[PDB]
């Protein structure tokens, strides 16, 4: 089943066309991190190009393919070769506070595996620029709409070179998933720890256990990936773990865990979407509010019908 | 701004430490506050030029009384006469004296005179590193025990707060600044130390913090680096600040020699300003405890008499 991740990408597109994602409990990986956790670099190392500026969710659909381009759902036909204009388009579509309405970005490339990640805004604490006083709360509350849903896997990104108790990602993950059953740990910045310290206890799954494990990473992609591989092979604390460390390994294990997760939950999703259809089918058998309520219901009907056709 | 003011307060600290007291007397002093991974120990050890702290390093306050001298040695108040030349035995004695009282936290100070050519005339009250999860055989409420004990010091108006934060994490995560913001929301008695400037991400810097723009403090922020042989470490730090393009213009108000100088100056000035106010408060405390003591559990009565005598001793040290 090379088609399972693509199948769910089509489900994501169907619901993103009507500005929906979080409420439908789709099987997906949400990427969670504090603003200084190194989340952006993890995603850019998967793509192998710099493309991030965020105030909305980015449904980043990496597709294995012979040809290399990017495609936004909201401008359906336009093929993107320049990832500098991909960055500009993310900013542009965002300006179209915080919103849970997803931006869907499909990247085709032979350097990527079949993998989809829902990147959520970095957690912050102090307002900067024209952000409101409660920006911390707005971001955290929007994150919660995604990560409270049972089919959401949490990619919890934490820096190695700070106390793990300070991790914004793990504070969120502990709240919604206290048993650590759907949280995958990413440990960044292992090259920027203090002299005579290491994160071996975390990376060996001993300090704060997660069922799905911890993967270490370090941030011209070919040179960057080469330097990462060389770091893990050279470092005496991480020599023995080296073949389950780094961004290629991380990308591989997420492909495997997402594929298996979609396999487990997609039949349950069909049932839940069917119950939603039966409920909304009863509802269908005028102010600006009342018209807007009718239009939203019809858009939802269309997305559900499109989605059920994808599942088959 | 007299050179005898820090020594005067050292005598006050010794008088009250002899009866197991410090925090409740509101002495003019610098409390050193930091999260367990903020680099607080390295800041103090780079002043001294020797490794001597545990490696919540400590479970009691350390009244570190630094004295400029030709030789390197230490003297504990509790162990009168005994000179410590081995700083490895200094680390052991801190731990040993801690276990003599305490596996939780106590506010009862350990007074340590450190003689070294690497130090200026300076006293610092080092408080336990803040932690969030108990490790080893530390009790379940260790986070609360540390934070509550810290508060007994830093809520007092004459306490200057030396807030140690790492540069290579979000400044909003600083345990030190969270504490300082609570007790000193206007930032009038908080001195910022920014550590680990050499371990930040590529293409980032802490210039906005170090220029006092991001989270303003009246008394300023000082950047340091531990690239550790103290002479070689200090040389490498000086070279870092001079070389780095974000910090070139600030270089002469950065680093450990500068930090040590500015703390000497700020403490001396602070002792001068508050000493008349301290006399009045200690006099009121004496008059109050004299009414309690006027008929001169037994151990509870002993503590009241000890405090009475310490106040008289302290007022005599301050004079007129
Ligand atoms: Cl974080
Ligand atoms: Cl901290
Ligand atoms: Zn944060
Ligand atoms: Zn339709
Ligand atoms: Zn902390
Ligand atoms: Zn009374």
């Amino acid at each position: 089943m090379e088609d399972l991740i693509p199948l769910v990408n089509r489900l994501q597109d169907a619901f993103s066309a009507i500005g929906q994602n979080a409420d439908l409990d789709l099987p997906q990986i949400a990427v969670v991190g504090g603003q200084s956790a190194g989340k952006s670099s993890v995603l850019e190392n998967f793509v192998g190009r710099d493309f991030l500026p965020t105030r909305r969710p980015l449904v980043l659909q990496l597709v294995n393919a012979t040809t290399e381009y990017a495609e936004f759902l909201h401008s359906k036909g336009k093929k993107f070769t320049d990832f500098e204009e991909v960055r500009l388009e993310i900013e542009a579509e965002t300006d179209r506070g915080i919103s849970p309405v997803p931006i869907n970005l499909r990247v085709y490339s032979p350097h990527v595996l079949n993998l989809t990640l829902v990147d959520l805004p970095g957690m912050t604490h102090v307002p900067v620029g024209d952000q409101p006083p409660d920006i911390e709360f707005q971001i955290r509350d929007m994150l919660m709409q995604f990560v409270t849903k049972e089919n959401c896997l949490i990619l919890a990104v934490s820096p190695a070179n700070s106390d793990l108790a300070h991790s914004d990602a793990l504070k969120v993950a502990k709240e919604v998933d206290p048993q650590g059953q759907r949280t995958i740990g990413v440990i960044t910045k292992l090259d920027l720890m203090d002299e005579g310290t290491d994160a071996r206890d975390v990376l060996e799954n001993k300090l704060l256990p997660l069922r799905r494990g911890y993967i270490g990473v370090v941030n011209d992609i070919t040179a960057a990936l080469a330097a990462e591989r060389k770091f893990f092979l050279s470092h005496p604390s991480y020599r023995h773990l080296a073949d389950r460390m780094g961004t290629p390994y991380l990308q591989k294990v997420l492909n495997q865990q997402l594929t298996n997760h979609i396999r487990d939950t997609l039949p349950g999703l069909r049932n839940k979407l069917q119950s939603q259809l039966l409920s909304i089918e009863k509802e269908v058998e005028e102010s600006a509010e009342q018209a807007q309520r009718r239009d939203e219901m019809l858009r939802m009907y269309h997305a559900l019908k499109e989605a059920l056709s994808i599942i088959g």
